[PDB]
C-alpha cells in the first residue's frame, strides 16, 4: 500500500551522503522531494533506481511491503518501479517501436499489434497526444514526452520522478504533469524530486517532504513548497 524509504544510510566514493532517510509515499498519493541542489534528493531518486555506484550502509526501501535494495533495476521494475527503457544516439528508430520493445521487456513477453495499439491509443487518449507522434524517429523536452509515454504505457505501480534537469524549462515541467497528472489513481503512486517548486503548480502534491544534509528535515502540504520557493532554502534551513 506504499513506497516507503526507511532509515536510509548510504555513500559514494568513500563518503556518507544520505543520513537517515525516512520517507512515505502511500499508493493513491502524489509527493513531491524538494531540497538545496546535492543535498541528497537526487542521489535518493539514483539510489531508488539501484545505481550501483552507492554503497547502501544502513535501511531498506519497501515497495508494497517487500524489500527492494537486493533487487536489480530490472526486478525492481518487474515489482511495479518505473524504469524507462534507455537507447542510444542509433537512426531508423520510430518511438512506436521503442515502446513496443520498451514494453515486451517490461513484460517478458511478445507483445502483438492489437495489445500495443489498443494500450498506445488509450495513453494518447489521456495525454491528448496526435498518433502521428509515434512515427517520429528516436533522437530526431523530446527525451521527457518519450519518457511520459513510457510511463502511461508500462503502467507502473510507482514511479520517481527526478526533474531536477528541467529546471525552469515550462514545456519539459508541463509534459511530465501531464503525465503524471493523467497516471493519478488508487493504483499509483509517484514522488517528483525538485529543486524548485515550479512544476508543483502543475502537479498538486499531496505532501511535500524536503531533505537538507542528506535527510528530510520538514514535511507538509503544498504550502510549504510556496513558502520555500518565495523564501528560500536558508530559511527553511534556520526555521
Ligand atoms: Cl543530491
Amino acid at each position: 500500500s506504499q513506497l516507503e524509504i526507511r532509515d536510509l544510510w548510504a555513500s559514494i566514493d568513500g563518503e556518507t551522503i544520505l543520513k537517515g532517510v525516512n520517507l512515505v509515499v502511500p499508493k493513491g498519493e502524489v509527493h513531491a522531494l524538494m531540497g538545496p541542489n546535492g543535498a541528497g534528493k537526487s542521489t535518493l531518486g539514483k539510489i531508488l533506481a539501484g545505481d550501483p555506484e552507492y554503497t547502501v550502509e544502513r535501511g531498506e526501501i519497501l515497495l508494497d511491503g517487500e524489500n527492494i535494495l537486493e533487487l536489480s533495476p530490472d526486478e525492481r521494475a518487474r515489482k511495479g518501479l518505473f524504469l524507462a527503457f534507455q537507447y542510444p544516439v542509433v537512426p531508423g528508430v520510430t518511438i512506436a517501436n521503442f515502446l513496443r520493445l520498451a514494453l515486451q521487456a517490461k513484460l517478458g513477453r511478445e507483445v502483438g499489434v492489437a495489445e500495443f495499439w489498443t494500450k498506445v491509443k488509450k495513453a494518447l487518449e489521456l495525454l491528448d497526444w496526435d498518433e502521428s507522434y509515434l512515427s517520429r524517429y528516436l533522437n530526431e523536452g523530446e527525451k521527457k514526452r518519450n519518457e511520459i509515454l513510457q510511463l502511461l504505457v508500462l503502467e507502473p505501480t510507482y514511479a520517481v520522478l527526478d526533474e531536477t534537469d528541467s529546471g525552469l524549462d515550462i514545456d519539459a515541467l508541463k509534459v511530465v504533469a501531464r503525465g503524471v497528472n493523467a497516471m493519478r489513481g488508487p493504483n499509483f503512486g509517484a514522488l517528483v524530486i525538485t529543486h524548485y517548486q515550479r512544476i508543483l503548480n502543475y502537479i498538486q502534491p499531496d505532501k511535500v517532504h524536503v531533505m537538507m544534509d542528506g535527510r528530510v528535515v520538514a514535511t507538509g502540504g503544498p504550502e510549504l513548497a510556496l513558502e520555500l520557493e518565495a523564501k528560500g532554502y536558508e530559511w527553511l534551513k534556520e526555521k
